[PDB]
Parts: C-alpha cells; sequence; structure tokens
C-alpha cells in the first residue's frame, strides 16, 4: 500500500476511548517539538488540510525538564483556559530553549505578562481549579497512550504519527507528507 502501518504510522495496541479526533503532545523542552512550532509549523499545516468538522487538539507534557517541566503544564493549562495559546507559544518556546531566560515559575509567569494577560488574570487562571481540571486532563490524556517521547501526534485514539519513516531532505516535503498522513488516517 501507500500508507502502511508500521511506516508513516503505527497502530495503538490499546485503542482509546473518547479521545480527541487530532491529539498532539509537546514539551518546551522538547528540541524537535521547537522545530514543529517554530520552524515546520506542524500543527498548522495539519489543521490546513483537516475536513471541516474537525477539532485539533495540543496539550504539554510533565516528563521533560523536571520541576520547571510541571509549572510549564500548568502554564499550558492557563495559556488554553484564557485562550491565549498563540501569544505565549512562541516566547515560551524561545525563553526555554534560545534564550534560557526561564529557569522558574515566574519567568513563565513574565512571559504571559509580556504578552499582555493582566497579572491579577493570569494568577486567577494560576490558581484556579479549571486550570486544575485541565491540568488533570493533559496528564490523563498522555496517560490514555502510553506516552514517553515528544512531539507525538494521535489520530482518534487508534493511529500514531510517525515521522521517523517519511524523508527530511527537504523540510516542505516532510510537513506535507506528515500533514497528509494525517488526513488520511482522519479519513481511515
Amino acid at each position: 500500500a501507500q500508507y502502511e502501518d508500521g511506516k508513516q504510522y503505527t497502530t495503538l495496541e490499546k485503542p482509546v476511548a473518547g479521545a480527541p479526533q487530532v491529539l498532539e503532545f509537546f514539551s518546551f523542552f522538547c528540541p524537535h517539538c521547537y522545530q514543529f512550532e517554530e520552524v515546520l509549523h506542524i500543527s498548522d499545516n495539519v489543521k490546513k488540510k483537516l475536513p471541516e468538522g474537525v477539532k485539533m487538539t495540543k496539550y504539554h507534557v510533565n516528563f521533560m525538564g523536571g520541576d520547571l517541566g510541571k509549572d510549564l503544564t500548568q502554564a499550558w493549562a492557563v495559556a488554553m483556559a484564557l485562550g491565549v495559546e498563540d501569544k505565549v507559544t512562541v516566547p515560551l518556546f524561545e525563553g526555554v530553549q534560545k534564550t534560557q531566560t526561564i529557569r522558574s515559575a515566574s519567568d513563565i509567569r513574565d512571559v504571559f505578562i509580556n504578552a499582555g494577560i493582566k497579572g491579577e488574570e493570569y494568577d486567577a487562571a494560576w490558581n484556579s481549579f479549571v486550570v486544575k481540571s485541565l491540568v488533570a486532563q493533559q496528564e490523563k490524556a498522555a496517560a490514555d497512550v502510553q506516552l514517553r517521547g515528544v512531539p507525538a501526534m494521535f489520530v482518534n485514539g487508534k493511529y500514531q504519527l510517525n515521522p521517523q519513516g517519511m524523508d527530511t531532505s527537504n523540510m516542505d516535503v516532510f510537513v506535507q507528507q506528515y500533514a497528509d498522513t494525517v488526513k488520511y488516517l482522519s479519513e481511515k
């Protein structure tokens, strides 16, 4: 076939019922994730090829960066609740991997302040039980799928993207192959 189990994707031994249609996992500590976001724009190019009716979900993970890793998962929950993902994603990635100016929860907070979220609004969100359950959701989705590595994408709780099985000689070709695969898995 052109799309083969174990080549552009793997199938989960243990499918996850009720899962988001397109589910992406990342870490602000993850070097390929940085690439996926700032150089490749994977999430974005996947949207452009997804059918109508398809919701896209992106969660942060705890297993990189120890204590700061967990802080980042709570901040991403804050980012999701206030709807400010598109304003903090780039400065978080760069504060962690490029400038290395993010070393504490207070430094994460600064990124949100600079992006224009008000202190009061951030600290209220940070401490809210709505953010507590969003953190819970991020952890459960990762737990549900055996997750030990990022970046990772899952389609309909049954298929997992396998980017190691795509040519990387050309970055644009890699992205389209990735996106087309997501669409194929989408229609499966």
